[PDB]
This record gives C-alpha cells, sequence and structure tokens, in this order.
C-alpha cells in the first residue's frame, strides 16, 4: 500500500539537502510542514523505485515515516524533523541545547528499537549499514529519535565492512555502541586522528576504541565494549540491546523533557586515553542504590 499523492497539491520551499541521489527540500501538503524527496537526473530514478519500496516495507515508531509519493515527477513525501539530526544537536552550530543521561539513553534505546525491528524484517533481514547520528532525526521537543538514510562514516563503521569481508546485521551493532559513546561524552568519534578517513580506518582496523569514560556505570560501560568487540559474534544483538536498555531505563527517568535550555560549550583534550561524560550519572547511582547498593 502507497499514499498517492499529486505534485501539484504540494508547496515546495527552499532545500534542506543532497544525498548520494536527489534533492530534499521542505514542503507543504495539507496544513502540514513536510518534507519532500525529487529527483534531478533520469539516472536516479531506479534509485528512487528502491527507495519507497524499502521506505513502504517499513512501520515502527522509530523509522522515519513516509507519507505518500508522487510519480509525476517521481518524488518522496516524508514527515519534517525540524529538530534536524542528533548530530546537529550533538555537535552542530550554537546555540547547541542541553541534554541530559535520560536524553542520551533514551535516544540510544530508540535506535536499538528502530534496529532490532529492521533486523526482525521478513523474509530477509534489514540491515541498515549507516548508523551515525546524521542519519538519526528527532522530533517532539528532541525527545523522539527516527532513523534514516541519506547515503564520511569511517567513525561509526564496523571493522569487517571496511576490511571486505562479508559482514551481518552486527555491524549496526558496532555503529550503536560508538553512537552510545558518542551521545554520553558529547564528543567527535576518533576527531584527535583527523586526516582522510582511511587514517580512521587503520586504527580501527588495529584494534583502537574510543577513549574509555571516567566515572562510566560498569553496567553501562559493559555493553557498550561488547558492541565494539572485533568479533562480531560477540556482539549482542539489537534485541539483547533493547532489553538490556529497557532494563536501565528505569534508572533514567525524565526522557519525556523537551529540550529548552541553551548550552555553553568547552571541550578539553582528554589523557590517558580517559574522558569526562557530558551527561551526569550521580541521579543513576543514587536510584541504583535504592534497588541494590
Ligand atoms: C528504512 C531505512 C533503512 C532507515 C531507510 C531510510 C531511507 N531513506 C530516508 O530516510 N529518506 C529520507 C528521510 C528524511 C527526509 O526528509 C527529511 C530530511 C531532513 C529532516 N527532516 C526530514 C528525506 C528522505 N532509506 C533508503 C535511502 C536511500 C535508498 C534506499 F533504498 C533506502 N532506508
Amino acid at each position: 500500500s502507497l499514499h498517492m499523492i499529486d505534485y501539484k497539491e504540494i508547496e515546495v520551499e527552499e532545500v534542506v539537502g543532497r544525498g548520494a541521489f536527489g534533492v530534499v527540500c521542505k514542503a507543504k501538503w495539507r496544513a502540514k510542514d513536510v518534507a519532500i524527496k525529487q529527483i534531478e537526473s533520469e539516472s536516479e530514478r531506479k534509485a528512487f523505485i528502491v527507495e519507497l519500496r524499502q521506505l513502504s516495507r517499513v512501520n515502527h515508531p522509530n523509522i522515519v515515516k513516509l507519507y505518500g509519493a508522487c510519480l509525476n515527477p517521481v518524488c518522496l513525501v516524508m514527515e519534517y524533523a525540524e529538530g534536524g539530526s542528533l548530530y546537529n544537536v550533538l555537535h552542530g552550530a550554537e546555540p547547541l541545547p542541553y541534554y541530559t543521561a535520560a536524553h542520551a539513553m533514551s535516544w540510544c534505546l530508540q535506535c536499538s528499537q528502530g534496529v532490532a525491528y529492521l533486523h526482525s524484517m521478513q523474509p530477509k533481514a534489514l540491515i541498515h549499514r549507516d548508523l551515525k547520528p546524521p542519519n538519526l532525526l528527532l522530533v517532539a521537543g528532541g525527545t523522539v529519535l527516527k532513523i534514516c538514510d541519506f547515503g564520511g562514516s569511517a567513525a561509526w563503521m564496523a571493522p569487517e565492512v571496511f576490511e571486505g569481508s562479508n559482514y551481518s546485521e552486527k555491524c549496526d551493532v558496532f555503529s550503536w555502541g560508538i553512537i552510545l559513546w558518542e551521545v554520553i561524552t558529547r564528543r567527535k568519534p576518533f576527531d584527535e586522528i583527523g586526516g582522510p578517513a582511511f587514517r580512521i580506518m587503520w586504527a580501527v582496523h588495529n584494534g583502537t576504541r574510543p577513549p574509555l569514560i571516567k566515572n562510566l556505570p560498569k553496567p553501562i560501560e559493559s555493553l557498550m565494549t561488547r558492541c565494539w568487540s572485533k568479533d562480531p559474534s560477540q556482539r549482542p544483538s539489537m534485541e539483547e540491546i533493547v532489553k538490556i536498555m529497557t532494563h536501565l531505563m528505569r534508572y533514567f527517568p525524565g526522557a519525556d523533557e523537551p529540550l529548552q535550555y541553551p548550552c555553553q560549550h568547552s571541550l578539553p583534550p582528554g589523557e590517558d586515553g580517559r574522558v569526562e561524560p557530558y551527561v551526569d550519572f550521580a541521579e543513576f547511582y543514587r536510584l541504583w542504590s535504592v534497588d541494590h547498593g
């Protein structure tokens, strides 16, 4: 089932961006703020059809909603994420918003719920392959995460993918582990390396991982490091990550609070492979202690 939309019913506004193919503009349709993906060359037709068949096969609260599509000319109608991407929220232009440990943990749970859903696809699992914060959009005051694919990814790539190896849906698990580190620390992974992308590939292939987080709870540290293991078969499945993350949310109240506070940013270079979290874990420890201790 595909909701047919006539191009005359759409009021195309400003260009938002350009992915591997097509053009994404902001648009209006049925008294609502929408996103349109349109074709620029007759070459990208085959690629539009592939996108249209995959976007219309998927239905989950954490995967970008396709509203419908135009046929003449070919155009995709999507929900609009006013909050922009997660990368923009974390590392974008000033003023950047303040966020809590509950926000960081919720975003990652929602990402795992969306990926577990993709991995459960019948008759064949859907592997994202490009899980990273520029591919994650935020809605509902930055409280609700939506997985996208816009077509540099080195920092989040599992080493078996870039090594040429025949990989599995476990490459997404690796990518999720990196994003988890990223939302907790509010740092760009492997930013200190720099240079071209192959320098990141070289380090990660040689065993390099993001630095350890000071005062990071052991249940979270243990989950993070398993996700980024060299052996993909040692990484937990997304269903397990969903289960563990859902259980940990009990100690992370306040995820439904909108992002509305401005943050002032200072990033000191971490020494001895150890960094400070951006988020505060004092409340997690207090709430864990009431239950355990
Ligand atoms: C189901 C998954 C795996 C997450 C997937 C998503 C996807 N495409 C999109 O997400 N496209 C898209 C998403 C959002 C969008 O509009 C925006 C913009 C920025 C802000 N708000 C809305 C315009 C296009 N996919 C895709 C992309 C290219 C080819 C293809 F076959 C599938 N695949």
